[PDB]
């Protein structure tokens, strides 16, 4: 029953962040929960442009690199690029038609517009650094290696848009759809939800300062230094990102938003173990995938390995999960520098 | 059908704008057409925020103003909210699941995280004028003149969402879904968004200029300063809306995207014009309802009404329908002041 101006006068500091019904006026005068319009605000303060960051010299740097570490730096880039291509549309796609609070849906609306100033980062870097960027590009789609992990991050999103869908047109209890039953339970959508954002945290959260410490290891050695400012842009963007799906699953989870959430989030601990541990592998599966031809100063794949499963530990704690990994330590300490 | 990340490597070239393969890759290096890269670049680059304009005299104006012109300020002030909340959502809800081409997808994705900020000076405003914002804020819900419009504009967005998703879920062709017969056809489909693209450009091109006018007669009363600078923040984003939407309708009648929107958009020319002429219809009942206590220097039903009239030709021929009213003279040349 989605509307894109539900006309019945509601109390919006008393609707629940999902599954109640669509904001009707967006005003921001007022919040439920301070921290969705304190992101909206910061992300506003970070407001700036790709195409003003100097990215000459990084041509002159990436060509004098050896394969290998062409290998290294352009394999990163088009995760990255993959990565927000999804983060550009999906936060839109999946979660604005499900908000019930005005705070919450701008914020959704701000984080991904961010995400395609990101998009645009990267094509911004591509193009001036390499060749034929089409090359490029077309391997973000065809790369066995990209695909799995693009496969595994967009099935979250699209079981729950499809899911959504079928909630909205059918509504709750099991029907009939050309002969076949289906059955819609909105608690199962809820647990598609919760499930999605525990992804999309591990994503921002994990995969994606993942890919920071490899292209902060290039400016160590200044060399792509245009990438590395960057970088820090977008990392200082999604430091924000994830501490947004910080608070909407601990929220969730304390029962505090909606108390059948608090029931599904415990009946989920496995699978949200599960998936981040399994991130956490696809990560250092990928590790070895950039080093197979060797390494480079500052990084190898030990490295990274360890700092995959130090950056796990932090972020699966602040969601209240369990540490997988018996890592206590930081292999690249001067990432803190980079990081704002 | 609709996937957040499509697995087959496609020409985005050659990618209709709606209805063909999902974007995979957001890249910028390449356009189909120039327009929307044009409209993201101009958009960034007029990148503001309300929270910058002093808009602490302006409550000393409003409170100092005559009831009827209170009610004439606010009136424009909660209908603007109202037009820009669904403008903040629906765009991404409405038009991203159905955008095949990058350039357009990310041109929604920016036009609708402007609307926010409009969305946001809004509450800056009304939060620094009136008493209590809740009454003005719940009036946007319960006015039964500003729901008249709310409940039109959304219909054009609702009835598209609903079919894109019964166009996702079934696929074309005739389906049965609890015993109802359900015909889904793409030619439907795309005559939903046809028309609800032609409402739009009416809500941007005519509605929001009509009310951009009572801001600014104030404005040259040297009165709510502060909103004027906001509104002139506002005209100069709604300018490219509107462009946006403007080559949308012109690309999709022409027959140069889709050979079956060029036949489309003939076949419902007549409501085409019908959907305008009643836009036009709506905002001089409003122009009534704004005065209907009295007017202002400046500005009155009369004045107002040739306004409405004479950006109405423009915007019409614009899109290629036919003039509904006479030939005149910019009948508020004042108002060049202010725009751009």
């Amino acid at each position: 029953a989605y509307t894109t101006f539900s006309q019945t006068k509601n109390d919006q500091l008393k609707e629940p962040m999902f599954f109640g019904q669509p904001v009707n006026v967006a005003r921001y005068d007022q919040q439920k929960y301070d921290i969705f319009e304190k992101l909206i605000e910061k992300q506003l303060s970070f407001f700036w442009r790709p195409e003003e960051v100097d990215v000459s010299r990084d041509r002159i740097d990436y060509q004098a690199l050896p394969e290998h570490e062409k290998h290294i730096f352009i394999s990163n880039l088009k995760y990255q690029t993959l990565l927000d291509s999804i983060q550009g549309r999906s936060p839109n796609v999946a979660l604005l038609p499900l908000i019930s609070i005005p705070e919450l849906e701008t914020w959704v609306e701000t984080w991904a517009f961010s995400e395609t100033i990101h998009s645009r980062s990267y094509t911004h870097i591509i193009r001036n650094i390499v060749n034929d960027p089409s090359v490029v590009f077309d391997d973000i789609v065809t790369n066995e290696q990209i695909q799995k992990r693009a496969e595994g991050i967009s099935s979250y999103y699209d079981e729950l848009i499809e899911m959504t869908s079928y909630w909205h047109l059918l509504g709750e209890g099991t029907h009939t759809v050309n002969g076949k039953t289906v059955t819609v339970s909105l608690r199962e959508l809820k647990k598609k939800l919760y499930l999605c954002l525990m992804s999309v945290n591990a994503l921002e959260a994990i995969r994606f300062y993942v890919s920071f410490a490899c292209s902060f290891a290039f400016a160590e050695r200044e060399l792509m230094e245009g990438n590395a400012k960057i970088i820090r842009l977008i990392a200082r963007d999604e430091a924000l990102h994830l501490t947004g799906t910080q608070h909407m699953l601990n929220l969730l989870r304390s029962g505090a938003d909606d108390p059948e959430m608090a029931e599904i989030a415990e009946e989920c601990k496995q699978e949200c173990y599960d998936l981040f541990v399994q991130a956490a592998q696809q990560e250092k599966d990928w590790a070895d995938y950039l080093f197979r031809d060797g390494s480079m100063i500052g990084l190898n794949k030990d490295i990274l390995c360890q700092y995959v499963e130090y950056i796990t530990n932090i972020r699966m704690q602040a969601v209240g999960l369990d540490l997988p990994f018996q890592t206590r330590s930081n292999p690249i300490p001067w990432i803190n520098t980079w990081l704002v």
